[PDB]
């Protein structure tokens, strides 16, 4: 199964250490996260939002680019990867409207996402989520976790991200800061 | 809302003309297709199959070739375009195991999908429809309608695409020809 809900509320894998309402509107603070492998219909009660999105194929990365990725990432579920974050973004009405060249061209050539992405493996292990096809409030559900070694690290990229040309056309965005349970 | 259902059974804006199963398991011979606007779980019983897609954001063409398109494209629900061809598509596992590179240089490079089919424009109207994040059982529903002035034309392009190396790649296909009740 390729989709996956995230529930904020009183149960979960994950802990909620604080929720950071970067852009537009957040999201409640919470107890917990829980992460299910498929959908689940409504939110359960108690509960307090649901997100949900579905793991898809490769949109702007090139071959060479793949390689470098696959020779570093790690995996998920690292003993020592305690720490998580899960970002959901929307991007603008502008950015969807352009072609392929230009997003492309926006995303690695002017911001190079992946060349700067790639500096922070393998400390960081990652999951996009798609759900803009869905007809969710957000676009992607991001995912990344780390040792605390490497938080300071991983501030630093999302500096760097959130100056870069593609996140001119970022709409929506917050922080949910995690810890394993 | 960007969802759309296609049910095959007794009811329905479009009568079945015929049904050619190109490639692979085929779909069962049914009166009409209804076409809804949304998801749905129960279909009438009786109902021989259903079938779902989303319209989505651009993954291949170019701002030329968006330029090239919006120029002379037709729209859909023309008075004249009585008839219509659903056609369900399945690329191979190792299609989508391909880079975005790789994809966009056998979709244009190789099998010049877009300026082939520019050259039966404005006489056939499309829509693409995107099923294989939802789990489906295809990848993609097409759509095409036209006046029966460019039947012949349409079994030409047909003929055109079958023989490209972007279809080396397709595993299963049929075509649901339908004419506007
Ligand atoms: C940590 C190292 C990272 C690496 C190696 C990395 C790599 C990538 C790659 C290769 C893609 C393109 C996938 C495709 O072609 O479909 C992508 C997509 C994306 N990433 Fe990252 N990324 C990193 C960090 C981040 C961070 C920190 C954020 C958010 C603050 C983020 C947000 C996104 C978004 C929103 C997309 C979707 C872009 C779109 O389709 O328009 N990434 N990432
Ligand atoms: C009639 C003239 C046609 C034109 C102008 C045309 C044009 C296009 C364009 C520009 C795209 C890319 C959309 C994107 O960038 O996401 C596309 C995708 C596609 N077309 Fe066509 N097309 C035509 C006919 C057909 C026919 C007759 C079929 C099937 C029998 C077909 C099957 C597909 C499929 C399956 C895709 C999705 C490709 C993928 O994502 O791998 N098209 N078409
Ligand atoms: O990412
Ligand atoms: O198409």
């Amino acid at each position: 199964n390729n989709r996956y809900s995230f529930i904020g509320g009183r149960t979960g894998q994950w802990q909620v250490v604080k929720i950071r309402n970067v852009l537009g509107p957040g999201l409640q603070l919470v107890e917990k996260v829980n992460i299910l492998n498929g959908a689940v219909a409504e939110i359960p009660l108690d509960s307090a939002w649901r997100l949900q999105g579905f793991a898809s194929n490769i949109r702007y990365a090139i071959r060479t680019e793949l390689e470098a990725l696959q020779a570093v990432q790690p995996m998920l579920n690292r003993a020592e990867a305690i720490l998580a974050v899960l970002i959901p973004i929307k991007k603008s009405a502008q950015w969807w409207e352009m072609a392929q060249d230009e997003r492309r061209d926006i995303f690695e050539r002017e911001s190079h996402h992946t060349a700067v992405g790639l500096e922070y493996l393998p400390g960081v292990a990652r999951r996009l989520l798609h759900c803009r096809d869905l007809g969710e409030e957000f676009d992607f559900l991001t995912w990344f976790e780390f040792a605390p070694e490497h938080s300071s690290a991983f501030n630093e990229l999302l500096l760097r991200m959130r100056a870069s040309k593609e996140w001119e056309y970022v709409e929506r965005e917050v922080e949910v800061w995690l810890k394993r349970l």
